[PDB]
């Protein structure tokens, strides 16, 4: 299957978003997303459910992973 779970900056959704068209991707609140591109028009290209679409940065936030990793 996917066997990927790899990216640059993994963000998390704090609110559900309903996509009107394919161009945009709809997700739920409390899931993990992969931020690929970052625009200025509140548009952050992410990847969810094995699909890349346009999502509002407003409904996204940088996740904080806890680990012993030093720097």
């Amino acid at each position: 299957g996917s066997s990927g779970s790899s990216g640059e900056e993994k963000y998390v959704t704090v609110q559900p978003y309903t996509s009107q068209s394919k161009d945009e991707i709809g997700f739920e609140k409390g899931v993990t997303v992969e931020v690929i591109r970052k625009n200025l028009e509140g548009w952050w290209y992410i990847r969810y459910l094995g699909k890349e679409g346009w999502a509002p940065a407003s409904y996204l936030k940088k996740a904080k992973d806890s680990g012993p990793s030093s720097g």
